[PDB]
C-alpha cells in the first residue's frame, strides 16, 4: 500500500496521502484504505487522535476524474462511499492539516473533521457545478447552515475558490498558518493537546455535539449521492468532465 501512509506514534493516527506525481488525486484503493485504516483506527485503544495530511505542499487535487469517467457510479457501497461513512462515524478526533490544493471532497471532507488547519495560501474549491455534478458529503446541508445561503450557493452554485486565510475566517478551518512543515506540526501539537484530556470526556463531547444533526446528515449524504451518482452517467456530466480532461 503505497498511496496511503499510516504513521504512528504515541496515541496518534497518522494517514498521508502520497500519491505527489498526481497532486494526490484520490482513487478507489485510496479510499479503501483510508476507510479500513479508520476502521482499525476506531477499534485500537491505543489510538486516540487521527491526523489527514497530504504533507508540507498538497492536500489533495481530489476524487481521480479518470475514476468519474470510468466505473463511476456506486452510492453507499463503493469506496468512497466507505470513506464517507468511516469519516461521517468516526468516534474519535480527527484533525486535517491542509496545504496548497485542497479541491471537491479535499475541502468536503473538512466538514467532518474536529479540527482543521491550513497554511494560508491554501487553495480550497468545490468544482462540482463546473464538471457537471453536485455537492457531496453532506455540503448542501452544512454549507448553507453554517454560512447561510447566498454563501454557500457562492462556493456551491459557482465552484468560487478560497485561500486558507479565507477558510479559516469563514471557520471552515480554525486557523490558517504559515504554509508547509508549520501546519503539520501545530495539527500535531493540537494532537498531543488532546491526549492530555479525559478521553471518554472528549469523545462523548464529540457525540453529543453530533447527535442533532448525523441523522438528517446521513439522509441528505444519501440523497446527494443518488443524484451525483445519476449526473456522473448523463450526457452533460460526462461532456464537463470531458472537457476538463483535456482542456
Amino acid at each position: 500500500s503505497e498511496l496511503i501512509r499510516v504513521e504512528r506514534e504515541t496515541g496518534l493516527l497518522t494517514l498521508r496521502l502520497d500519491r505527489q506525481d498526481k497532486k494526490n488525486a484520490l482513487t478507489r484503493a485510496m479510499y479503501s484504505r483510508m476507510a479500513e485504516a479508520l476502521l482499525e483506527a476506531q477499534a485500537d485503544t491505543a489510538v486516540r487522535v487521527v491526523l489527514i495530511t497530504g504533507g508540507d505542499a498538497c492536500f489533495t487535487s481530489g476524487n481521480d476524474i479518470l475514476d468519474f469517467l470510468e466505473q463511476p457510479p456506486s452510492l453507499r457501497d463503493s469506496p468512497v462511499g466507505r470513506f464517507m461513512s468511516a469519516l461521517l462515524e468516526f468516534p474519535k478526533p480527527v484533525i486535517a492539516a491542509v496545504n496548497g490544493p485542497a479541491v471537491g471532497i479535499g475541502t468536503t471532507l473538512l466538514l467532518h473533521c474536529d479540527l482543521v488547519f491550513v497554511g494560508r495560501n491554501a487553495r480550497l474549491k468545490m468544482p462540482f457545478v463546473n464538471l457537471g455534478l453536485t455537492p457531496e458529503f453532506g455540503s448542501s446541508l452544512i454549507l448553507p447552515r453554517m454560512l447561510g445561503h447566498a454563501k454557500a450557493a457562492e462556493l456551491l452554485m459557482l465552484g468560487q475558490d478560497f485561500s486558507g486565510e479565507q477558510a479559516a475566517a469563514w471557520g471552515l478551518a480554525n486557523a490558517a498558518l504559515e504554509d508547509g512543515a508549520t501546519v503539520l506540526e501545530h495539527a500535531r501539537d493540537a494532537a498531543r493537546r488532546f491526549l492530555h484530556l479525559a478521553p471518554s470526556a472528549v469523545v462523548e463531547s464529540k457525540r453529543l455535539m453530533k447527535a442533532p444533526f448525523i441523522e438528517e446528515l446521513r439522509r441528505v449524504i444519501a440523497e446527494e449521492g443518488d443524484i451525483f451518482s445519476t449526473r456522473l452517467r448523463s450526457p452533460e456530466a460526462i461532456e464537463a468532465l470531458s472537457a476538463f480532461m483535456h482542456r
